[PDB]
C-alpha cells in the first residue's frame, strides 16, 4: 500500500468564522504517520487557507481550473493557481460532469494541462445509479479513465491520484459498502496494471469518495485497493481529524 | 441630465500578485473629482489581495460570477459566500459565460433574481451574436434577454440593477463598432425598460458599453445620448485604464 492520502474537498461552503477555528483544529491535529492531508477550500478561501494552514502534513488544493488565462470571465485558469504557489487541484468531480458540462475529453484536456504545469491531480470517476442497475458500471469509470489516459505520458501519472465516488453516494448517506468500494477499485488498478504495467498500478492511489464518516472510514480502508479518501460533509467538521486516522 | 456614470474592470481569466499590485497602487494614487462609481472585477482567488489593499473611495469590488446558493457544487462559490465576505456587486450573465458555459436567459434570471434578493447591485450582460444581427435579430434577442430578467424582478429591484451591451457580433469578428452602432442599441435598450418598466426607472438606469473601449475611443462613446460608461476588458489592466474613468467627466 503506498502513502494514504485524506482529501477535503468543501465545496461550495464557508465563511470566515467557520474556517479559522476549523484551521485550527487541523494545526493543532498532529499525526505521526506517513499520511498526505489535502484541503480544498472554495478560491475565495485559498488566501485566508493558506496564511492560517500551518500543518506541514497538509497541502492546499483548488476544487477546479481551467487550461488557460484570458477571455474566460468568472474562471481561475492552472497558471493563475501556480503563481499564487498552489500545486494541487481536483478535476473532474462528478457535480461539475453533471451540472456544467465537463465531458470525458474535456476533463483529459485539464488533466492533461494540469500535469504538465507540475500540479499533483485528483481525477474523480464514478457511475450514475441508473448505469449501476443497468449493469454499466465497469463500462462507465472504465471509459472516464480511459480518456484521461490517452493524453498522458507514463511519467504523469506519478502525479496522478484517482478518486472513486459513485454518484449515488454523494450528499445522499448511502455509503458504498466495503466489498463495493473494493470491487472498482480493484477494477481500476487491473486496467492501469494491464495498460502501463505492475510499478505505476502499485504506486497509484485510488481514493474512495461518498458519505466517508468517521464511523465507516476505518472498515473501508481496511481494503487492500483503497488508498485514502476524497471527503466532502464531514471535512467541513472536527471529524475529519479521525477519518485521516483511520489511514493508520 | 445622464445618471451617474459606472467605469467597470473586468480583469477576467487574468492576474498575479506581481501584475496586480502595481495597478491597484496606480488606482490608489488616482483621485477622480467627478461623480462616478468605479468598479473592478479580479477572479475570485485576487479578490482578498485586492479587498486588502484597494482606497479609493470612489471603487467597489466586485465578483466575475455566482451561482444561487451554497452547498454541494464543487468549483462554484454562491452569492452568499460572497456576501459573508463583504463583497457586494457581482456581474453576471457575462457572453463569455452565455457561450462557453451553457448560461440560458432562464439561469442568468435566476441568478440575477436572487443577488438582488441578496442585496448585491448587478450588471447583467445581453449581446447579440454576429448571425443574430446578420439574420436582423438583434432586438428580439436582446429584448429577450432583458425580458427574462424583467420578469422575475420587482420594481425596487431596479435600483440595484445595471445593464452593459456587449456586442458579441463585433466582439467574435474583431470588428470594431462605431459609437453610433453602440448607440442604436442602447437607445432601443432604453425605449423598452421606459415603456414596461416606467419613466422613472429608465432614467436612472444605467446602460454600459460592453463592447472594445480604450482611451482613444472612451470619450467618443460615452458623449452618445444613453450610454452611461463603461464595461472594460484588457483595457483595464493597464494604466490607462485611469483615462477611461476620466472620459465620463
Ligand atoms: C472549462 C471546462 C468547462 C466546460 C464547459 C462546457
Ligand atoms: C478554455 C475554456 C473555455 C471553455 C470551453 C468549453
Ligand atoms: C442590423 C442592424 C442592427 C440594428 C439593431 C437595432
Amino acid at each position: 500500500k503506498p502513502q494514504p492520502i485524506a482529501a477535503a474537498n468543501w465545496k461550495c461552503n464557508g465563511s470566515e468564522s467557520l474556517l479559522v477555528p476549523l484551521i485550527e483544529t487541523l494545526n493543532a491535529a498532529t499525526f505521526d504517520h506517513d499520511v498526505q492531508c489535502v484541503v480544498a477550500p472554495t478560491f475565495l478561501h485559498i488566501p485566508m487557507t493558506k496564511a492560517r494552514l500551518t500543518n506541514p502534513k497538509f497541502q492546499i488544493a483548488a476544487q477546479n481550473a481551467i487550461t488557460r488565462s484570458g477571455a474566460f470571465t468568472g474562471e481561475v485558469s492552472l497558471q493563475i493557481l501556480k503563481d499564487y504557489g498552489i500545486s494541487w487541484v481536483v478535476l473532474g468531480h462528478s457535480e461539475r460532469r453533471l451540472y456544467y458540462g465537463e465531458t470525458n475529453e474535456i476533463v483529459a484536456e485539464k488533466v492533461a494541462q494540469a500535469c504538465a504545469a507540475g500540479f499533483h491531480v485528483i481525477v474523480c470517476v464514478g457511475e450514475t445509479n441508473e448505469e449501476r442497475e443497468a449493469g454499466r458500471t465497469a463500462a462507465v469509470v472504465l471509459t472516464q479513465l480511459a480518456a484521461v489516459a490517452q493524453k498522458l505520458s507514463k511519467e504523469a501519472w506519478s502525479r496522478v491520484v484517482i478518486a472513486y465516488e459513485p454518484v449515488w453516494a454523494i450528499g445522499t448517506g448511502k455509503v458504498a459498502t466495503p466489498q463495493q468500494a473494493q470491487e472498482v477499485h480493484e477494477l481500476l488498478r487491473r486496467w492501469v496494471r494491464s495498460k502501463l504495467g505492475t510499478d505505476i498500478a502499485a504506486q497509484l492511489r485510488i481514493l474512495y469518495g461518498g458519505s466517508v464518516t468517521a464511523k465507516n472510514a476505518r472498515t473501508l480502508y481496511q481494503m487492500r485497493d483503497i488508498n485514502g479518501f476524497l471527503v466532502g460533509g464531514a471535512s467541513l467538521k472536527p471529524e475529519f481529524v479521525e477519518i485521516i486516522e483511520a489511514t493508520k
